[PDB]
């Protein structure tokens, strides 16, 4: 079952030493639904952080992926920080936080 890497770093907000989690889904549209075909969570207090999905070739052929990435604080259940973009297979794929109007303060 071979394998290539969806990965590259997480970056573009200063955590200032919080406790972070972030919450990474790759979505693909497959026979045409747009579904989660994998997730990993990282826990950091720092950034930037590499990410790597390793998935199977017959899985991702023929198929757009899109990553979404969400910045979490531990101990709040809330979105601060977030990134959309589409991506491929094998590149080093450059993640851009984005905050949303109520970071580093928002609420569940
Ligand atoms: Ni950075």
């Amino acid at each position: 079952s071979p394998k290539v890497t969806v990965g590259g770093s997480v970056g573009g907000v200063s955590l200032q030493a919080r406790q972070a989690q972030l919450r990474l889904r790759l979505y693909a549209v497959v026979q045409g639904r747009m579904q989660t075909i994998a997730e990993r969570r990282y826990r950091v207090s720092g950034l930037p952080l590499r990410y790597a999905f390793d998935l199977e070739v017959d899985r991702l052929e023929g198929e757009a992926l899109y990553l979404r990435t969400e910045l979490s604080w531990v101990g709040v259940a809330a979105v601060q920080a977030s990134a959309w973009q589409q991506v491929a297979a094998g590149v080093d794929e450059r993640v851009r936080l984005v905050r949303r109007d109520c970071f580093p303060n928002c609420t569940a």
